[PDB]
């Protein structure tokens, strides 16, 4: 149906393509149940409301004005859209020169960045997301948020444009890693698409 | 070590005893990793604070005076201690006469209560718990809380003494049910120990 406000973008890889880090059954459920549900519920939640014709970024920027259903499902849809795009089965991607320079000046190295994101992910009590954002000053920052909240929401303490997000809801890792979220976080770097993160960085700075 | 402030109560059944609703792997991890972690981190978080020799209920009742680590781990420890106690492998328990009468007068029937708890559990976005509590009015109430918060915590709006809690963190159900939290909630009734719920009701009154 071309007239629904929001649609899930198909994955640019197979469900089993990320098996170095994420099991195929999790990819399938995470995409076809969890994310699909957020998108469907988003469309329902904004229908007949002032949010109905707003872009996802604009919904999020005013999310405190809308229902919890809008907030939770707008977050969910946005976060997952971004998540799938920053994963890849193509090994050895790396940050663009511009991004790498910013990473090194801000964190020291790519390993130091990964350590900071891993720590943020591990410290998120309950469900949530770890983020690398470009803040409103153009500077990189690592944050985490609860549930499906994200750095574009007016509610959020550390605001910025996300360029990388890692889902630390238990559904994202429990089938393969159970309670070992840290092992999930260590391993997911194997499938991060730094080309997409770098594109998001370039667009954020504009 | 007998001197630790909080200990996990041994499980009163085997890890595979609840397979009518909860897989053995989940029980083992849930108990020996998630709950054990809360208990250990609680003991650490209270060390050298005014909470150090307080009862768990008294920590919860004043929880906002303490760190977030105390809140999260006191809630974690409390909630799981209660949770294990209200599960059983023995089919066919039922509320006491007193609890059954109260349930019927307040919700209509046991089925109506289960429906209300199932709905509360399903509606809890993210991690958390569904509860049946006794409010200070003696009245039964169904609520939910986020994360490891619970109805004994000082800041909680819907306060009361929990007599039944059902964990809806994904770790409680993902290995067996994956996204199907509603199926977990429907099925868990088969292992609820209404004799313990009823003993908790008696104590709460
Ligand atoms: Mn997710
Ligand atoms: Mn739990």
């Amino acid at each position: 149906d071309p007239f629904t406000q929001f649609k899930q973008t198909p994955l640019p890889y197979a469900y089993d393509a990320l098996e170095g880090a994420i099991d195929a059954k999790t990819m399938e459920i995470h995409y076809s149940k969890h994310h699909a549900g957020y998108t469907a519920n988003l469309n329902k939640a904004i229908a007949g409301t002032p949010a109905e014709k707003e872009s996802i970024e604009n919904i999020l920027a005013k999310v405190s004005q809308y229902s919890d259903a809008v907030r939770n499902n707008a977050g969910g849809h946005y976060n997952h859209e971004l998540f799938w795009s920053i994963l890849t089965p193509n090994k050895g991607t790396k940050p663009s020169a511009a991004l790498q320079k910013a990473i090194d000046e801000t964190f020291g190295s790519l390993d130091a960045l990964k350590e900071k994101i891993n720590a943020a992910g591990a410290a998120r009590f309950g469900s949530g997301w770890a983020w690398l954002i470009v803040d409103n000053g153009g500077k990189l920052q690592v944050t985490s948020t609860p549930n499906q909240d994200n750095p574009l929401m007016d509610f959020t303490k550390e605001k910025g444009t996300p360029i990388l997000g890692i889902d630390v809801w238990e559904h994202a890792y429990y089938l393969r890693y159970q309670n070992k979220r840290a092992d999930y976080l260590t391993t997911i770097w194997d499938v991060i698409n730094w080309e997409e993160v770098s594109a998001r960085y370039e667009k954020a700075l504009k």
